[PDB]
């Protein structure tokens, strides 16, 4: 086990376990240093950290060490003795903590025993050199005062106390002639620079800490895991695998990019989480390479090593022995040392993904930041350590016996305040940008707050290089994963082999590289005139010194005057805001203003199904102004035509190489090599596949998320800041009043805090679910495709040399030349679905993918839409849309398609989605308006197909075409073998719901059927086994192609496609979401108008219409005349016919031109007798459930009710509607609804029934019974000219 040693600083130097060390970095000069051996190998030396810098730099100056770090500064720290044992004592029981666990320890045993190689690159590879500054450290043994006497000691970690900077810890290595033995698989002593007291700060960004905001909020952190975090740095060390390779540096040709230095996979594999995915699986084999390859060297040396000449005590073999077992190599019953694959990977995987801060967090249940890149804040001091009261060795700051074990409370600063201090920020340092306009006006922003966009430098270019394929060439994946349980149960992981003694020759040689720090500047001025994130947060801001300030929606104005200051809420909100009360209406202004808040902030869940976007913060734009000028125009708007992309300060430059050229070696006359380098160039199509994804990313996860976490940020800021702002005017106001009024103001500031801190919370949810939405958005359709491209480019390469390459060997191959012909092909067919899960493992990131994969709307591949007179695709795949000539348009996104050349649509669809899935899986739904046929030319109708929507690609495809009254879907598969599937309407009906009326198609494709869907409802299926392979991506030719009749034309809307099988569900919901409108609709569908000749159908009485009676002044209901001719195949009831209506408008006196129907509007109902214009009217006084409506010339009768209002009680898609009679506007007293009545006439002559254009109050009732019963009596519908209907 792990034994912890005891010792107070005033303890006396016994030259054993309490020595006189004379520190690598002292070049055998200077004084010495009191260290405590803490364990076998390991000494802490209770002192600052020098080396490298210089005294003063140890106060707080206008400099700054590092970019990224709020550095905190004290000189005194660790200036008494007591200070000193103090920092002992907290490191006994920080190790103690440590070795608590399993895990833990384990990481202490394997530094303990991985001594570093004795000697380094320069000795021979016999040899054995202990005296390198690397390797061996000296002790002054003499009597005080004389370096008369001085021995030598092997050491595995030193840790001092910290340097300038507090809460800036370090793991150092030692550089010798300008290279690292902690580098090259030797390992070497390593340092550390460590505090235990001012540790860092964090809170989880899509989360909230406490949920407080004008409360105390983030987590601060646990000392043990941030000395477990250096440890982990030192165990690569130790085992010479902290290699360097290709970094991850940021850009920072943008005043907001975000300056940091360079970051080494190192770093990010002990950071763990998600940043390992933050390094492409490129350079990950690199790496490996790289340490296997060092790993080789020292299994050599190991085989060569004959003697050491600085120390002729060592034992030989009892090193050989423990490097063995160091590097897990293997040894044969002679004594031979060679690596063994497995031990070493599972070695490998164990130090870079098995010990990493994220697994040992989770493993303490210690809570961490949530990834490498997440704004850095600022130290707080933990009060004291050593009291088992507010820390224990057992569970840190959780203590469960306090209630502080769930939720990491024990950390969570707004609840453990008595383990905490905040510090004075005179003590801190932090670098900033001052960005200030020619003039001139300068804001500072922390380097914090800017965007960290990773340079394309960041990523390797090893994919585009070739490689060689043999019957040997294997696939290369390294899992940047290991399994946790398995490390903590390895029996064989631990060393068992006895440590050598650490006494031997002094060391002589103090030869080393020292570094040499120094401040930099804490403030860079840049000049820009830009006003983007950073200046609109600043507009909503004030100073210190003020406390009288008022809202407002211009920038500028906020900007310029102190008192003012910027809102990104609603102009009401605005308004109500900066009003003043009376002291008696001061609470109920707090209520309201407060309450107003909460709904402003609630907007963060607007919803815009109609342009197929399920979430929209329409603020966003207004609060941030970030990317591209998103606080002009509506945000909304500018979202759906360009999305996400819109967001972003900065849009990356991709590194996505042209995979590099396979060179197969041949194996002549040989039946096996052959097939081998064929099957192995096949699997490692599949590795360039996958490690092209990984790239991906690499780069979306350094460059894109980076960004989207950035205005995620914002946005928790902009609303804080809008919730101060709205505190700082209530407390105004009310400290405004005298004492003895506001002793009669019942007010609660902790509950107002509480209101709007909790819309501020809901408001955070709705961003991040959005934000999140954004960045996945962006990684599948503006960079997965533009990999799939070159790896589409790569297959087609790979392909015919393949096939060249069965064919040059066709010999050799004989009856199977032709076998594995085909097996090529349909292997290069199927092309890898992009996972995230594989190249990574974060919970939250694997959630961001899931949600939005579950979303049917993400499935959309084609969404053309009307914009500025033209149509475009909006699906975010950038189809080419080019619309000629001849196509109508209209702002209602209904297009024409006529019988002309020029009347066609092109779309160039996007061949980089994953469509071809092999067996159709696709959808297309559009709306449609399809004219009736001339009676004259029914003949034609019935026999003349045509085609309307062609989408063919080398003879296959599919098609949309029109054989009369049917639709038709064809699909052609590459075997050109021919399917379809039609929906026809009944063209002999009195009254269609079809002829000349918009309705809703809806096709989907899967491996069985194809069916079609009218209006949400199922009307035909077709087996479609059979049916191979359909290519569905290529050119779109929107046209009526065929004999057509030179008048023949098709009315269009809302086409679109996905890439999937829409359900009955889906398909319901749509046409649902499609239906909808504010204004009622005509006959036909299409909006209904004011000042509209309008003839008038009755769904309850199809066929009946009113006349206006020859004797009264009543509307008589007669029977509708029909089809004349004789035709067989056609029958319907004319439409024009009855009197003309024309809808009139009530309120606001702009004329009578034209405009459009809403419901609940009020309205005139009048008609044309002759001439004149005439009115429906209502007898004011009747008693009977019903009666006869009054129709004459237009007056204004003290006896008549002649205002009407336009309902719609049907919640369902209909394009009935009803009219309703009610005493005046205001009241409530509904008079009845307008339908038709049967009464009995009996007079001298006749007897009979006769119905009539009637009010009834009975159907005030019935409209409200469920289902909507669409054949009340009530329903009507405007029927005016159509060319799409003559009769
Ligand atoms: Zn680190
Ligand atoms: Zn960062």
């Amino acid at each position: 086990p792990v034994t912890i040693n005891n010792f107070n600083y005033n303890d006396p130097i016994d030259n054993n376990n309490i020595i006189m060390m004379e520190p690598p970095f002292a070049r055998g000069t200077g004084r010495y240093y009191k260290a405590f051996k803490i364990t076998d190998r390991i000494w802490i030396i209770p002192e600052r950290y020098t080396f490298g810098y210089k005294p003063e730099d140890f106060n707080k100056s206008s400099g700054i060490f590092n970019r990224d770090v709020c550095e905190y500064y004290d000189p005194d720290y660790l200036n008494t003795n007591d200070k000193k044992n103090i920092f002992l004592q907290t490191m006994i029981k920080l190790f103690n903590r440590i070795k608590s666990k399993p895990l833990g320890e384990k990481l202490l045993e394997m530094i303990i025993n991985g001594i570093p190689y004795l000697g380094d690159r320069r000795v021979p590879l016999e040899e054995f050199n202990t005296n390198i500054a690397s390797v061996t450290v000296n002790k002054l043994i003499s009597n005080p005062g004389e370096v008369e006497r001085k021995k030598g000691i092997f050491a595995n970690l030193i840790i001092f106390g910290p340097g300038p900077v507090l809460n800036e810890n370090e793991t150092i290595d030692i550089g010798i002639q300008n290279h690292f033995a902690s580098r090259e698989g030797f390992g070497g002593i390593m340092q550390m620079k460590f505090c235990p007291e001012y540790v860092s700060v964090f809170n989880n960004v899509q989360e909230n800490k406490g949920a407080s905001i004008f409360n105390r909020r983030g987590y601060f952190s646990d000392p043990a895991l941030i000395l477990m975090h250096e440890l982990i740095h030192v165990l690569h060390g130790l085992y010479g695998i902290k290699v360097d390779d290709l970094p991850i540096v940021p850009n920072e040709k943008k005043f907001f990019m975000q300056s940091t230095d360079a970051i080494q996979a190192e770093e990010l594999y002990t950071f763990g989480g998600q940043d390992p995915s933050i390094i492409t699986p490129s350079t990950d084999k690199s790496i490996y390479d790289k340490v296997l390859q060092n790993f080789r060297g020292i299994v050599d040396r190991l085989n060569k090593v004959l003697v050491c000449i600085s120390d002729p005590n060592i034992n030989i073999n009892i090193y050989k022995n423990k490097f063995k077992d160091k590097y897990k190599f293997v040894e044969d019953s002679e004594g031979k040392y060679s690596i063994d694959v497995e031990s070493f990977d599972k070695l490998y995987k164990s130090l870079m993904f098995g010990f990493t801060e994220t697994n040992i967090a989770e493993n303490y249940k210690i809570k961490t930041r949530a990834s490498y890149f997440s704004d850095s804040l600022p130290p707080v001091k933990i009060k004291n350590l050593l009291d088992n009261e507010i820390y224990t060795i057992e569970e840190g700051f959780n203590i469960s016996d306090k209630d502080m074990e769930k939720e990491y409370r024990g950390q969570n600063k707004a609840i453990n305040k008595q383990a905490y201090e905040e510090i004075s920020k005179e003590h801190l340092a932090v670098y900033k940008i001052q960005m200030c306009k020619s003039v001139g006006i300068c804001i500072d922003v922390d380097n914090e707050d800017l965007f960290f966009i990773a340079d394309k430098n960041s990523f390797s270019d090893d994919l585009s290089k070739n490689e060689r394929i043999e019957y040997n060439t294997q696939s290369n994946y390294i899992e940047n994963d290991f399994p946790i349980n398995e490390l903590i149960l390895d029996t064989d992981l631990i060393s068992k082999i006895e440590l050598p003694s650490e006494n031997t020759e002094s060391l002589t040689d103090f030869n080393v590289d020292v570094p040499v720090y120094e401040k930099q500047p804490a403030i860079k001025k840049i000049f820009t005139d830009e006003n983007t994130i950073f200046q609109y947060l600043y507009s909503q801001t004030f100073p210190l010194d003020i406390r009288d300030i008022s809202l407002t929606s211009s920038f500028d104005d906020a900007l310029l005057f102190s008192n003012k200051v910027y809102s990104f809420f609603s102009m009401d909100y605005i308004k109500t805001a900066n009003k003043v009360v009376e002291a008696g209406l001061f609470a109920g202004w707090v209520k309201q203003i407060v309450n107003d808040f909460v709904i402003e902030a609630n907007k963060s869940n607007t919803m815009d199904k109609i342009a197929d976007i399920s979430l929209i913060v329409p603020y966003i734009g207004l609060a941030l102004n970030v990317g591209n000028e998103t606080a002009k125009g509506n945000f909304e708007n500018a979202f759906e035509i360009a999305g996400a992309s819109i967001l972003l300060e900065f849009i990356p430059e991709l590194l996505i190489p042209v995979v590099g050229a396979f060179l197969l070696e041949s194996y002549i006359d040989n039946k096996n090599k052959i097939i081998k380098t064929i099957d192995n160039a096949l699997t490692k199509r599949n590795e360039k596949w996958s490690d092209m994804y990984g790239l991906i990313v690499a780069q979306w996860l350094s460059t894109v998320n980076t960004q989207f976490y950035t205005i995620k940020e914002g946005m928790y800021k902009a609303l804080n800041y809008q919730a101060q702002a709205l505190e700082e005017i209530i407390k105004y106001r009310y400290n405004i009043y005298s004492e003895k009024e506001k002793s009669n103001i019942n007010i609660d500031f902790n509950d107002i805090n509480s209101k709007l801190n909790e819309g501020i919370n809901q408001a955070i949810d709705n961003i991040n679910n959005f934000i999140n939405g954004c960045s996945v958005s962006y990684l599948m359709k503006k960079m997965i495709p533009l990999a799939v491209e070159k790896l589409l480019d790569f297959d087609n390469t790979l392909k015919k040399n393949l096939l060249n390459y069965i064919d040059e060997n066709k010999l050799y191959l004989i009856g199977s030349a032709e076998y594995e012909k085909s097996k090529v092909n349909k292997y290069l067919k199927t092309i890898m679905p992009f996972d995230l899960s594989i190249y990574t493992n974060d919970t939250i990131l694997i959630e961001m993918f899931n949600k939005y994969n579950s979303e049917i709307l993400n499935n959309i591949i084609l969404n053309l839409r009307y914009k500025d007179n033209n149509l475009i695709d909006l699906s975010g795949y950038g189809a080419k849309v080019e619309v000629y000539d001849g196509v109508e348009l209209n702002d209602k996104n209904q297009f024409k398609l006529t019988s002309s050349a020029n009347s066609k649509i092109r779309v160039t669809q996007n061949q980089n989605i994953i469509f071809n899935s092999v067996f159709l899986d696709f959808s297309v739904s559009f709306w449609i308006r399809i004219p009736k046929y001339k009676n004259d030319g029914i003949q034609n109708y019935i026999h003349n197909e045509y085609t309307i929507i062609n989408c063919m690609k080398n003879n296959s495809g599919w098609k949309i075409s029109i054989r009369g009254n049917r639709i038709i879907w064809t699909l052609i598969d590459i075997n050109g073998k021919t399917k379809s599937v039609f929906f026809e309407y009944n063209i002999r009906e009195d009254i269609s719901e079809y002829i000349n009326r918009w309705f809703f198609v809806t096709i989907t494709n899967n491996l069985n059927n194809a069916k079609i869907y009218i209006n949400g409802k199922l009307e035909s299926n077709t087996d479609i086994k059979d049916i191979r392979e359909v290519i569905a991506n290529g050119e779109i030719i929107f046209k009526l192609d065929g004999d057509i009749d030179r008048t023949q034309f098709i009315w269009m809307k809302y086409f679109s496609i996905f890439n999937t099988e829409l359900s009955q569900s889906n398909i319901e919901e749509r046409y649902k979401i499609q239906s909808y409108s504010e204004y009622l609709k005509d006959f036909w569908g299409n909006p209904l108008m004011y000042n509209k000749e309008y003839y008038m159908f009755n769904a309850g009485n199809k066929n009946s219409y009113i006349k206006l009676k020859k004797d009264s002044p009543v509307g008589e209901i007669l029977t509708r005349s029909k089809y004349n001719q004789n035709s067989k195949y056609i029958n319907y009831r004319d439409l024009y016919i009855g009197e003309k209506f024309i809808i009139r408008r009530k309120s606001n006196s702009q004329s009578i031109n034209d405009d459009i129907v809403r419901k609940e509007d009020y309205i005139y109902l009048d008609f044309f007798n002759l001439n004149q214009e005439w009115r429906v009217y209502t007898y004011k006084y009747f008693k009977k459930e019903e009666e006869k409506l009054f129709l004459a010339p237009i007056s204004d009768s003290d006896e008549f009710y002649n205002t009407i209002q336009i309902k719609e009680y049907d919640e369902q898609p209909t394009y009935s509607c009803q009219l309703l009679f009610k005493k005046d506007e205001e009241s409530t007293d509904e008079i009845g609804l307008i339908g038709i009545h049967r009464f009995y006439e009996s007079g001298i002559v006749f007897e009979e029934y006769k119905d009539y254009f009637c009010i009834s109050k009975w159907y005030l009732k019935e409209v409200k019974r469920k289902p909507y019963n669409l054949k009340l009596g009530c329903n009507w519908q405007f029927i005016p000219k159509d060319e799409g209907w003559t009769e």
